[PDB]
Formats: C-alpha cells, structure tokens, sequence
C-alpha cells in the first residue's frame, strides 16, 4: 500500500528539480553575458562614457537575475528566493521515508565572490631623472616576480604612476594595478585555497634615482567580498573586480545545479525500486 502515492511524490520531486535546473541554467547564461560585458569594459581604449553604457547593460542583467530568483516557482512555492529551504519528499510506503531537495537563494544579492584589495602607501612623485624603477611582486607560496619600468626623466607624478601600474599589469600574475592620478590601488585574485591574496605585497625600489620614489608599494592586501548586486563596471577597476566576483558566482550556481542533478538520480533509483516492489 502507498506505492502509487509514493511514486507520484517521487515524480513531483523530479519535476521540481527540473524546474530549478531550468531557472539556474538561465541564471548562469545571464552571468556569462555580464562577464563578457565586464571583459569589454576592462579594455583601456574605452572612454568613461562607454563604460557607463556597458554598466547600464550589466544593471539590466542584474534585474534579470532578480526576476529569476523572485518568480521561479513550483506549485505554490518559490524556489530561489531564500524562502525555500529544503523540501522533504515522501517516497516510501512507511512514514518518514524521505528524499530531500535543498535549494538555496540564487539571486544578485546571495551570489558573491571574495578577492583582495590594497592601496599604495602614498603617491608616486615626478620622475625628474632618467633610469629604472624595479617592482617586486610577492607571489603567495612562490618567490617574487620582478618587473621594471624605464623613466625618461620628464614624467609628471600621474604619468610616472601610469607606467608603474602598467609594469605590474604586464606581468600577468593575478594582480591589477589601477591609477587615480598619482595614487595606485590594487586588486588580486584569491590564492588557490581561497584563504589569502594570490599576491601578498608590491615593493618598489627607485634603482635609478628617477624621483618617482617607492610610496606606491604596499605590504597589505585585505579580503574584499562583493555580491553580484554590488558589481559596477563603470571603471576598469570595477570591471576587473566584477570578472572575479562572476567566476565565483558561476561556481556557486554550478554546485547548486550539480546537487539538483544528483537528487534527480536518487528519485530515479527510488522509482525503479518502488516498481520492483
């Protein structure tokens, strides 16, 4: 007795899981479109105006993520807004024989990523003499990556800062350097275990006594976390941070989808067993 009902319940569990998987497939594609807008905006040929327009599109996509999380439903229950929790499906003839389907919030606010930030200790100064600036980029768990810039000896502080920041970016070792006038700030990806910055320090030596000085270095990268709702690609720094947050958000949806896939197989097994009974 109860086998017909247990089988229907199981099949509803499958349908709910499929309903969630179809919604989350939409969300992943929206994040991919956001990630492409962010890579486009990071490009240094863009004016501020063009980055403002690309951010307008990202804002549309953020609203699409929130459509999906707020309207995705199975029967009378919302699946993705955080209110779902875990549904217990009664898939046996005895009381309290359950397969659970857990679905977490999947919205612009819940989706997030951790990265690391730092600011130079002070402004780059004018390079009044020609010669080399050495920058040592401290790789967490490896040695230093050493890069160089040649000052002509005529750079303003701002022009000297653009050159130092570009030497750092040209190394492509996981760190972005961004100017605001003569000041430099830094974004690094997380290390392999997610616990610290992939880059732990930036140390400048003004080897050639150019006058640029060494203040734009920093010993300290601190943990940062943004939700997908806080992403803003109207600056190159925001564009590059957004790519980092989006990779994490894609991983989070992927984990939820893999769980929903695996639960579908448990329901399949149970249905087969019930049939055999």
């Amino acid at each position: 007795n109860g086998l017909n009902v247990a089988t229907k319940n199981a099949n509803d569990g499958i349908s709910l899981a499929q309903t969630a998987e179809g919604a989350l497939q939409q969300s992943t594609n929206i994040l991919q479109r956001m990630r492409d807008l962010s890579l486009q905006s990071a490009n240094g040929s863009n004016s501020d105006s063009e980055r403002t327009a690309l951010n307008g599109e990202v804002k549309q996509l953020q609203k699409e993520l929130d459509r999906i999380s707020n309207t995705t439903t199975f029967g009378g229950r919302k699946l993705l807004d955080g209110s779902f929790g875990v549904a217990s499906f009664q898939v046996g003839s005895a009381a309290n024989e359950i397969i659970s389907v857990g679905i977490d919030e999947m919205s612009a606010e819940s989706l997030n990523g951790t990265y690391f930030k730092a600011d130079g200790g002070g402004a780059v100064t004018a390079a009044t003499a020609s010669g080399t600036v050495d920058i040592a980029i401290d790789i967490t768990g490896g040695s230093a990556v050493n890069v160089k810039v040649d000052m002509k000896g005529n750079e303003t502080a701002e022009q000297a800062a653009a050159k130092i920041a570009a030497a750092v970016n040209d190394a492509n070792v996981g760190i972005g350097a961004f100017t605001d006038g003569a000041q430099i700030s830094y974004v690094s990806k997380a290390s392999a275990d997610g616990t610290t910055s992939a880059v732990s320090g930036v140390a400048i030596t003004d080897t050639g006594s150019t006058g640029a000085g060494t203040a734009a270095g920093t010993t300290t990268f601190t943990e940062a976390n943004d939700t997908v709702a806080k992403i803003d690609i109207s600056t190159a720094k925001g564009a590059q941070s957004a790519v980092l947050v989006i990779d994490e958000a894609i991983k989070q949806i992927d984990a939820q989808r893999a769980d929903l896939g695996a639960v579908q197989n448990r329901f399949d097994n149970t249905i087969n067993n019930l049939k055999n009974i």
